[PDB]
């Protein structure tokens, strides 16, 4: 990977189909993309998610997710995230949404 990293770092990931269990995989974000990974070796990238016109937001309301620090990206299918504290959380939709708004 030779692209500059905007942020690294552990994320929880909502899974799609199954019982949508909660996942903790490294995230990085680079060339406005998530990429993640088992771990911080960022050896084998199990998921990709192209993040140009994705609207990340905090709790959706309908949505119903129990979990905190827990926020959505949009293909404007979602995907749902939560970090371990507030301060992530806020870190990563600031990132997420720079790479997003394409204006």
């Amino acid at each position: 990977l030779g692209s500059p990293v905007v942020v690294r770092g552990w994320l929880h990931k909502q899974d799609s189909s199954g019982m949508r269990l909660w996942k903790r995989r490294w995230f990085v974000l680079a060339d406005y993309c998530l990429f993640y990974y088992k771990d911080s070796r960022e050896e084998a990238v199990l998921g990709s998610i192209p993040l140009p016109s994705y609207v990340i937001s905090p709790v959706a309301p309908e949505d119903r997710i129990s979990r905190k620090y827990s926020f959505k990206a949009v293909h404007t299918r979602t995907y749902y995230f939560s970090a371990d504290t507030q301060e992530d959380m806020n870190a990563w939709v600031r990132a997420m949404n720079q790479a997003a708004q394409v204006l």
